[PDB]
C-alpha cells in the first residue's frame, strides 16, 4: 500500500455508549473533498434483533445490509463538504448540531454513499443518543448493574434494563432501584444490556 489512495470512512465502526450531537461524528479522510451520508434511527422495537445482528456482523466495514436497514428509518440525507490537507490524513468531524432529528434520543445508523473513485474503509458506523449511562460488573453469583444520569452522574430509579443474549432475546428484566441499581442472575450466555427510560435508550456490551 504505497500508493497515495483517496480515502474516506468513519474513524471507527459504532460504539453503545452514549455521546451528545456536540461532539460531531468523526471521519478519516485522505484527498476526498466530501462524503455524502444517510442517518437512521433504529426502531425501537427492533432494536434487540439490530443490536444482536449489529454485534456478529461488524467483524467487516460494510455491515450495513438491505435486512439490517428495513429495522430502520430513514431520518436524513447530506453532504459534508471536507478539506483536509493535502497527502494528510485527517480526523474531521460531521456537524449533528443542526439535524433536527438527532435533537431526539435514539440509537442511529450512518451510511455512507460510496460512488466515485474514492476508497471506503468504514462505510457505516453506529452511535447512540442518551441521557442513561450503563455500567456493570460480575460479582461472585450476580450482575452488579448502575443506571445514572449522563448529564450529572447521578443514579436514576426507574430505568428498565433487560438482559439479552447473543440472540437478542430477553432473559430477564428489572428496572432500577433509589440508587441506580438493578441485580442480575450470571448467566452463561449474558451478552448485552438494553436499558430504558421514558424514550432514552442505552444499550452496553458485557463482552466488551
Amino acid at each position: 500500500a504505497m500508493d497515495i489512495q483517496p480515502s474516506v470512512g468513519f474513524a471507527s465502526r459504532g460504539s453503545l455508549l452514549p455521546g451528545k450531537v456536540v461532539e460531531g461524528l468523526p471521519v478519516m479522510a485522505l484527498n476526498v473533498n466530501n462524503v455524502d451520508v444517510n442517518f437512521f434511527r433504529v426502531k425501537p422495537e427492533s432494536l434487540p434483533a439490530f443490536i444482536s445482528q449489529w454485534e456478529y456482523r461488524n467483524s467487516l466495514a460494510n455491515w450495513q445490509s438491505d435486512k439490517l436497514l428495513q429495522m430502520a428509518d430513514l431520518v436524513y440525507t447530506g453532504r459534508f463538504d471536507l478539506n483536509p490537507a493535502r497527502n494528510t490524513r485527517e480526523k474531521l468531524l460531521l456537524p449533528l448540531g443542526d439535524i433536527k432529528p438527532l435533537q431526539q434520543a435514539g440509537v442511529y445508523l450512518a451510511v455512507m454513499n460510496q460512488a466515485g473513485r474514492y476508497d471506503y474503509s468504514n462505510p457505516a458506523t453506529l452511535f447512540t443518543l442518551s441521557d442513561i449511562g450503563v455500567s456493570a460488573h460480575r460479582y461472585h453469583n450476580r450482575l452488579d448493574i448502575f443506571t445514572q444520569s449522563l448529564e450529572n452522574g447521578a443514579a436514576q430509579q426507574g430505568i428498565e434494563v433487560s438482559l439479552l443474549n447473543e440472540k437478542g432475546q430477553t432473559l430477564t428484566q428489572a428496572t432500577s432501584d433509589a440508587q441506580g441499581h438493578v441485580q442480575l442472575e450470571n448467566d452463561k450466555n449474558a451478552a448485552l444490556l438494553l436499558a430504558r427510560k421514558d424514550g432514552q435508550t442505552t444499550l452496553l456490551d458485557l463482552k466488551l
